[PDB]
Parts: C-alpha cells; structure tokens; sequence
C-alpha cells in the first residue's frame, strides 16, 4: 500500500507502508494555529475531538 502523507494543502508526498498494512488515513483537527490535516499509513485509534477517515485503496487519503 502507498498512501499520501503530506499535511493540509502542501505539495503531495507519498509513503510506502509496511507489509500487510492495507489502510491509509486522513485526520483533521483544529488548534489555535489553524486547521490541520495529517495523512499517513494505517488507521489509527479514534481520538476525542479529532475527525478521522480511513480507506483501504492506493493513495485513497487525499
């Protein structure tokens, strides 16, 4: 699996996941600085206040 791993609207970058990892994620939240989007391999735990979206296809997390 290859997923996007760039933050917010920055130039696109990808990451090759570890073997057997089939998911990618897109996490979004707000802090005092602004709205942040983080992307990477896997499907992390749902945390309070954080918006998380997981998908299971190549570069699915734009």
């Amino acid at each position: 699996r290859i997923c996007f791993n760039h933050q917010s609207s920055q130039p696109q970058t990808t990451k090759t996941c570890s073997p057997g990892e089939s998911s990618c994620y897109h996490k979004q939240w707000s802090d005092f600085r602004g709205t942040i989007i983080e992307r990477g391999c896997g499907c992390p735990t749902v945390k309070p206040g954080i918006k998380l979206s997981c998908c299971e296809s190549e570069v699915c997390n734009n």
